[PDB]
């Protein structure tokens, strides 16, 4: 996250950390069992993370479950990231608390302007490197396709939407991937892609988390 802020911890209880080995994605809790992330996020040996602040410190809230399946959407393809969505189901269901908390699925999409807020461990850097150890938080609005389609020159389809601010300085980055963009209560987005991070004219790329939610909640129910 570039240009947040610390958002002290275990305040935003529905953010994961994928870990194997090393934080790689965020993700989100959305029932004790399940964690939906991005479909680029997809690799083998996940453990996920619950009630994490400090990925670098065991500080007491924590809990490290192992995935038992990954469900990539079945329509998703890597080089459009399009349907950029997958499902981690939890070998043992986390135990809910303040600190570990499920996020709501949309009932229906949200509108340009609606502002977000948007979380993960990512590169905190618009030039060069620096990873946070503690999770950063950002409040950025959701954009118009066409103003974001006409400022950036990206290819987008109606399963993602574009969030931030067209003048930089503030926007998700590599490392936030899979992570939570939650609006009015609702989980509407997960970081997906974009061109660099916080540069003008490059808005954050997010998946449109309201159209899957039927998807989502008959796989749950299946598996
Ligand atoms: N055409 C595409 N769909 C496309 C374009 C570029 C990339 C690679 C890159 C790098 C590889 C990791 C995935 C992803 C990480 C990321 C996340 C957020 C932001 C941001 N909000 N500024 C930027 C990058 C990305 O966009 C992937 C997909
Ligand atoms: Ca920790």
């Amino acid at each position: 996250i570039v240009g947040g802020y610390t958002c002290g911890a275990n305040t935003v209880p529905y953010q994961v950390s994928l870990n194997s080995g090393y934080h790689f994605c965020g993700g989100s809790l959305i029932n004790s069992q399940w964690v939906v992330s991005a479909a680029h996020c997809y690799k083998s040996g996940i453990q996920v993370r619950l009630g994490e602040d400090n990925i670098n410190v065991v500080e007491g809230n924590e809990q490290f479950i192992s995935a038992s399946k990954s469900i990539v959407h079945p329509s998703y393809n890597s080089e459009t990231y399009n349907n950029d969505i997958m499902l981690i189901k939890l070998k043992s269901a986390a135990s809910l608390n303040s600190r570990v908390a499920s996020i709501s699925l949309p009932t229906s999409c949200a509108s340009a302007g609606t502002q977000c807020l948007i979380s993960g461990w990512g590169n905190t850097k618009s030039s060069g490197t620096s990873y946070p150890d503690v999770l950063k938080c950002l409040k950025a609005p959701i954009l118009s396709d066409s103003s974001c389609k006409s400022a950036s020159s990206f290819i987008i389809t109606s399963n993602m939407f574009c969030a931030g601010y067209l003048e930089g300085g503030k926007d998700a980055c590599q490392g936030d991937s899979g992570g939570p963009v939650v609006c009015s209560g609702k989980l509407q987005g997960i970081v997906s892609w974009g061109s660099g991070c916080a540069q003008k004219n490059k808005p954050g790329i997010y998946t449109k988390v309201c159209n899957y939610v039927s998807w989502i909640k008959q796989t749950i129910a299946s598996n």
